[PDB]
């Protein structure tokens, strides 16, 4: 059974899809500590999203399962008989789940408090973190896309998945020969529009492209959309998330009967502010629940924001160098051995990240007996579960296998990088595993990953649901 398995796993790692890859593969029976399988466990590799495992663990250690995030609106002094204020401030403190709705509720409060006219200017204040929007080694050509959304303390998250710092672009065909309609969404009147796109003949080739040319706040739409085609939605990022938050707030305010007379822009609450009058606040859900969309779907924005929030908590510094040391620290404090870990971001988007599989599993261990173990394990995707908020990035993997509904694991993926790491809970004992592969040249080796996970479910004592 023990030896049978090792031979099995060896055979699974023979796949011609792992030609020239290096693969870190480690299993450990968590109840005993018995090492069921080690290949290249000490090997350093790019984790892609498995980096989140470390990030998520630190944040629970540093902020607690109970931490929530706040956003305030502040005028220098309360409104009067006339219901007047000068300048106005939207202050963000790193809520990663702050919606356009949450903005509206705040506009209503601002109104119910007696503001009727903002005589001066409206300022977006994201100074709780620094203004370093991107990690050095993140790639410019990735910048238009959601997962490479700019980082701020004030960022409007779109939808139930809480994608920060984007806008939904909806392109809709017209008649053949006419420009397609482009609807920028939230960023209407914020981001510039460059619509060059056209409506091709019925059943012609869909070739429409949506992009934000580097260094601009402009959405460039090119190509041709079929007259019979269903409208295309895309999540494209914008320049300066806080400014967009600022923009949508002037809209929220006017829609709650509050006239902004001036200009929207970035700016922090001035130092010469004696005793700021907070005119509306909002509080996020607790870190325990934010974890779900974060880990289930692999929100890069969330991981980074959580890094800077650790920097704030440990050093009063909403910063990358700060928060990342905070992560190594908290991980050590947990009993993790962080020698082979190189930390460059919280999301794992950076090719500067390195981890080993011994380290990953080491972490799986400590995490499993932390006071916050349940809320941590709840956050992971569950093999083959059809509910997006449960199956997460595993929803359409491993369906109808022994792994289904039992294996809890985080995935990770980019060019030449795939990883799966997590638990196999058994009527035997609860297993922990890490599989991390680099340098494969073909399609991401998901079959291999799945086969191993499925074997470990079977060794754990499970059968495929029929
Ligand atoms: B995890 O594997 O999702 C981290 N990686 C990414 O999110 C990613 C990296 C490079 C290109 C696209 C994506 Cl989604
Ligand atoms: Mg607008
Ligand atoms: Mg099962």
């Amino acid at each position: 059974r023990l030896t049978e398995l090792r031979e099995d796993i060896d055979a699974i790692l023979e796949d011609p899809a792992l030609e020239g890859a290096v693969s870190g593969v480690v299993v450990v029976d968590t109840a005993t500590g018995e090492e069921l399988y080690s290949r290249d466990g000490g090997e350093q590799l790019l984790p892609a999203s498995n980096m989140k495992l470390f990030t998520a663990a630190a944040a629970l250690e540093v902020l607690g399962a109970d931490h929530s995030f706040g956003t305030e609106v502040a005028a220098e002094s309360a409104p009067g008989r006339r219901g007047e204020v000068q300048d106005l401030y939207l202050v963000g403190r790193g809520d990663p789940t702050l919606s356009a709705e949450d903005l509206d509720a705040m506009a209503a409060e601002v109104a119910a408090s007696g503001v009727r006219t903002v005589r001066g200017d409206l300022y977006a204040d994201d100074t709780w973190f620094d203004s370093e929007r991107l990690v050095d080694d993140w790639w410019p050509e990735d910048e238009p896309y959601a997962y490479s959304a700019q980082i701020s303390a004030l960022t409007v998250a779109h939808g139930e998945r809480f994608d920060t710092g984007v806008t939904e672009v909806s392109v809709t065909p017209a008649a053949e020969g006419e420009p397609a309609d482009v609807d920028l969404g939230a960023a209407e009147g914020y981001a510039e529009l460059d619509n060059r796109a056209v409506t091709g003949a019925a059943g012609s080739a869909n070739t429409l492209v949506i992009d934000r040319p580097v260094g601009t706040n402009t959405i460039a739409v090119t190509g041709s959309l079929p007259a019979d085609a269903a409208p295309v939605t895309a999540l494209r990022t914008v320049d300066e998330p806080a400014a967009l938050a600022g923009h949508l707030f002037e809209e929220a305010l006017e829609s709650n009967g509050v006239t902004v007379k001036g200009d929207v822009g970035l700016g922090g609450v001035p130092a010469d502010w004696q005793d700021a009058e907070v005119l509306a606040d909002h509080t996020s859900a607790e870190l325990s629940e934010i974890l779900v969309p974060f880990m289930k779907f692999s929100n890069n924005g969330h991981a980074e924001m959580l890094v800077k929030s650790i920097g704030q908590e440990t050093a009063g510094a909403g910063t990358w160098d700060a928060g990342l040391v905070g992560v190594e620290e908290a991980l050590s404090g947990l009993g993790v051995d962080t020698a082979g870990l190189v930390l460059n971001d919280g999301s794992g988007l950076s090719r500067g990240n390195l981890v080993t599989a011994d380290t990953v599993v080491d972490l799986l261990g400590q995490a499993g007996s932390a006071p916050w173990a349940q809320t941590w394990s709840a956050s992971l995707p569950v093999a083959g579960e059809s509910d997006p908020f449960v199956g997460g990035t595993l929803a359409n993997r491993m369906r109808g296998t022994a792994a289904e509904g039992v294996v809890e694991a985080k995935t990770g993926t980019m060019s030449g990088v795939s990883a799966l790491s997590g638990y196999v809970p058994g009527p035997e004992g609860e297993l922990a595993f890490s599989i991390v592969n680099n340098g494969h040249s073909g399609p991401a080796p998901l079959a291999v990953q799945d086969a191993i996970a499925v074997r470990l479910a079977e060794y754990a004592g499970h059968q495929a649901p029929e």
